[PDB]
């Protein structure tokens, strides 16, 4: 009467579901970043645009002419992309969203590459003049680990 050979099939399915479950905990967590990084990039077009008219980069949401609160461009796992004098900013929310990655950021920005705009991808920046940006990192930043390489441009990045 055999308890010992089932007890042994569960003993091996559970600790390489142990060992599984750091990879696919870090698989989705890429995969809920991913979608801040695509809630950003759709609003690149209209900062592109407005600092092409004008030489300008828009204020806000208003400014650049997308929906006005951040709360409405929001998905599965983003809460809200910023516009911020022409800085993107993709916050993420705090439920339906891995533990390490809750309520953390990423923006995307652009430089004059004079007659276009060059653009960036990377943790959290704030506009210091039409030309710079400096790290805003205050400690609510995504974590290098779970940013695509495509989006690991530092503040001076060029
Ligand atoms: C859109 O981005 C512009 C960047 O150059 C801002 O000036 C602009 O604000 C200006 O226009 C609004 C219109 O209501 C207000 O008059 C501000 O006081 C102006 O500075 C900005 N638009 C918004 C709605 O902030
Ligand atoms: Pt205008």
């Amino acid at each position: 009467f055999t308890l010992i050979e089932l007890m042994i099939v569960i003993a091996i399915v559970g600790i390489l579901a142990a060992v599984a479950l750091p990879a696919y905990q870090d698989y989705t967590a890429r995969a809920q970043v991913s979608e801040a990084i695509l809630l950003a990039e759709g609003q690149k077009s209209a900062v592109t645009e407005y600092y092409l008219n004008h030489g300008k980069w828009p204020e806000n949401n208003t400014s650049a002419g997308v929906a006005s609160p951040p709360s409405d461009i929001k998905g599965k796992y983003v809460k809200e992309v910023e516009v911020k004098n022409g800085v993107v900013t993709a916050t993420m929310l705090s439920s339906g969203v891995n533990n390490e990655i809750k309520g953390k950021k990423l923006s995307l920005w652009a430089r004059r590459e004079n007659g276009s705009v060059k653009w960036f991808c990377g943790q959290p920046v704030t506009r210091t003049d039409d030309d710079t940006v400096a790290d805003a990192k205050d400690g609510k930043e995504i974590d290098t680990k779970h940013l695509p390489s495509t989006c690991r441009d530092n503040f001076d990045a060029k």
